[PDB]
């Protein structure tokens, strides 16, 4: 039975590939990742960073979680993502995703011990 911590490095964890995410990793990603069971999941993010710089996210900095109504953390550094985002003409099983990388910082609900990130709750893109 899938833990709370392992779901969330399937949801939203890429330590392992390259750094470049090209035009198809989100139609891949999102398949491969169980995230188009039924329905295509209309908005998804994975960080490409070290596991353990996504975990050290749980001593950072305290934030309200977007429910207003528990503890949460953000990301100190912005971090590389990669945003999933449907296509207007996709219906399930046809889920095609446009793939955006990005830097932001994220924000996680974390839990257990160790203290580790189970709900990828925002991110934030800073102003320039």
């Amino acid at each position: 039975k899938e833990s709370r911590a392992k779901k969330f490095q399937r949801q939203h964890m890429d330590s392992d590939s390259s750094p470049s995410s090209s035009s198809t990793y989100c139609n891949q990603m999102m398949l491969l990742r169980n995230m188009t069971q039924g329905r295509c999941k209309p908005v998804n993010t994975f960080v490409h960073e070290p596991l353990v710089d996504v975990q050290n996210v749980c001593f950072q900095e305290k934030v309200t979680c977007k429910n207003g109504q528990g503890n949460c953390y953000k990301s100190n550094s912005s971090m590389h993502i990669t945003d999933c985002r449907l296509t207007n003409g996709s219906r399930y099983p046809n889920c095609a995703y446009r793939t955006s990388p990005k830097e932001r910082h994220i924000i996680v609900a974390c839990e257990g011990s160790p203290y580790v990130p189970v709900h990828f709750d925002a991110s934030v893109e800073d102003s320039t």
